[PDB]
């Protein structure tokens, strides 16, 4: 969501946009690496539960991988938000900051 | 999604249903506590970014709180899934499991 709202809501000149597209590829690779771990953990959970519907060491280990991936996703998104900010011209950063802060405060309500 | 996928697709006896509704209460309170911490963390992030838009110690600490709440929500959900299962008659567990297992499979693809 946060990732989504910022993407739309700030105007970019051609130089900013060129750089932000590169940063978006970088973020896409990171998000895909995390999603891959998440999918594998989910497969491990499916396997374990189909075999034995109890909280086995296999379920515990897979759950830890899910927890980690869920955390990594949030951190990666926040890091990416600051990376995009760094791609903007100084004079464009206040507009970005307003949207970011607003989005975050709507998330504290 | 999971807690919701399972709920929307299971035949709830009668005495089972009363019990599931009870556990839907205890879990919902647990979700509410986790959400509270997440909103708080977001609030800290908005506050920090307004004072200084940078990866400061406050941003790092708040991000960590977000990561942990994200992880906690996944673990709590899974525990609740096993909780609801324990309450079902033996005859009713296969349908529940196949909804749960398929969901996790989908989440691996
Ligand atoms: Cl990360
Ligand atoms: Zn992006």
């Amino acid at each position: 969501d946060l990732h989504e709202i910022l993407h739309e809501a700030v105007p970019l000149d051609a130089n900013e946009r060129e750089i932000l597209e590169l940063k978006e590829d970088a973020f896409a690779q990171r998000r895909r690496e995390i999603e891959t771990r998440l999918r594998a953990a989910n497969g491990k959970l499916a396997d374990a539960i189909a075999k034995n519907p109890a909280w086995s060491p296999e379920v515990e280990a897979a759950t830890q991988e899910v927890e980690r991936a869920a955390g990594d996703l949030q951190r990666a998104t926040l890091v990416h938000v600051f990376e995009m900010r760094a791609g903007l011209k100084p004079e464009h950063r206040p507009a970005y900051d307003r949207v970011l802060i607003d989005a975050l405060r709507r998330g504290s309500q």
